[PDB]
């Protein structure tokens, strides 16, 4: 089981953003440790210029399944850690229904001890009054469960899931995901049988922050 034991502890994690919405760029690094043991993620992110032109929420799923908890029974099934240390580029396309899309582009792969997951993000045909733009969207979350299946056309996998995103009014932002992972390296990899990953998410607020941020903590673990 290779690239397992880089995962046996507490890896620190960094993450970098760069993003551009209907022309509004945006920087996001984020901080924190991944316990895949116990498929827990503590991260805390920051917008380094200045306010988040998007809701923190809709950028969740794009800010490392390598910190899934895959139980011992499914373990041939973690694509994820196979790829390590090499990594992973992670794709997607999130269409907002009724509103813009996000296209995210990024490199997942240790750079020494620290996991790190360097994006680039571009989104297009937003509404300047949607909910997005317009940050109408709860600042919580409540979506956990993405199937996640084998793409042997490109050595990887793929997923399709959609993500709701609570509004104030009572009704839903739907976010389409879909994604597609492919191995860095030439290496070796687990190409698994469908299963799932449910997520627990947690957004906070760290009270003694200024800077526009997002603290998150999450809980994944394998299943199906």
């Amino acid at each position: 089981s290779k690239g397992e034991e880089l995962f046996t502890g507490v890896v620190p994690i960094l993450v970098e953003l760069d993003g551009d919405v209907n022309g509004h760029k945006f920087s996001v690094s984020g901080e924190g440790e991944g316990d895949a043991t116990y498929g827990k993620l503590t991260l805390k992110f920051i917008c380094t210029t200045g306010k988040l032109p998007v809701p923190w929420p809709t950028l969740v799923t794009t800010l490392v399944q390598c910190f899934s908890r895959y139980p011992d029974h499914m373990k041939q099934h973690d694509f994820f850690k196979s790829a390590m240390p090499e990594g992973y580029v992670q794709e997607r396309t999130i269409f907002f229904k009724d509103d813009g899309n996000y296209k995210t582009r990024a490199e997942v792969k240790f750079e020494g001890d620290t996991l790190v997951n360097r994006i680039e993000l571009k989104g297009i045909d937003f509404k300047e009054d949607g909910n997005i733009l317009g940050h109408k969207l709860e600042y919580n979350y409540i979506s956990h469960n993405v199937y996640i299946t084998a793409d042997k056309q490109k050595n990887g996998i793929k997923a399709n899931f959609k993500i709701r995103h609570n509004i104030e009014d009572g009704s839903v932002q739907l976010a389409d995901h879909y994604q597609q992972n492919t191995p860095i390296g030439d290496g070796p990899v687990l190409l698994p049988d469908n299963h799932y990953l449910s997520t627990q998410s947690a957004l906070s607020k760290d009270p003694n922050e200024k800077r526009d941020h997002m603290v998150l903590l999450e809980f994944v673990t394998a299943a199906g």
